[PDB]
């Protein structure tokens, strides 16, 4: 089904993110996708356009000496093809350590991601790390 | 399937929460369920035990003159019976208004909720409302 194909695409995307494989990661996102990062840090906001998403992703890895990881724990689906990834983000940056849980809500258009929205459990921890 | 029965139970629980039907809401939670509220407000924390959950719920409604609502938007499932509810919470309290998005991760034991974990997008807004 559609919903499981979208789940497969999410799994492929976490793997490609974690390995820095931005060529695969491209295939999986619509060129007009958005990415929504909550909170009050310098990397918060609505990043509109796949190019703006991948700049965000580049800051995630860039600013942590490539230590930033998304450890995927569970993948959930709606019958209509929405997908959530539950994960933990870990990373190091200037003597600080990140370890926070997150649910990303993925919306799809024609099998590609059109929207991703991060929901961190301890948003304060994320913001503290990025301060 | 198990996963869809658990989805049905989540839907029944949002409806029973929104109507104040704590008798139904009881049937749906294990007596040793936990509820996890993130953030730094006076209502944050790990509320362990169904009685502690329902005290939390009682504060949600109690402290907002019964205006607190969870508007359910989407229900997602893992093949293994985990469920997420995506919702918006709205409420009023002493001239402040709540309007925040949330994903709750539900874990099940024998068809009843054993664990619920709130993930607010704008956790600062939630904490501000409860200040």
């Amino acid at each position: 089904n559609e919903a499981e194909q979208n789940a497969e695409t999410v799994r492929r995307g976490y793997a490609a993110f974690n390995s820095g494989d931005m060529k695969t990661l491209t295939e999986l996102f619509d060129e007009n996708a958005s990415w929504h990062t909550p909170g009050r840090s310098r990397i918060a906001g609505d990043h509109k356009g796949r190019e703006a998403i991948f700049a965000q992703f580049g800051r995630y890895g860039g600013e942590t000496g490539g230590t930033f990881k998304a450890v995927l724990l569970h993948v959930l689906k709606s019958d209509d093809g929405r997908v959530i990834g539950i994960h933990r983000n870990t990373a190091e940056r200037g003597g600080k350590r990140l370890d926070v849980g997150c649910c990303i809500v993925f919306e799809f258009k024609n099998g590609r991601v059109i929207d991703g929205r991060e929901h961190f459990y301890d948003l304060y921890a994320w913001d503290e790390f990025w301060r």
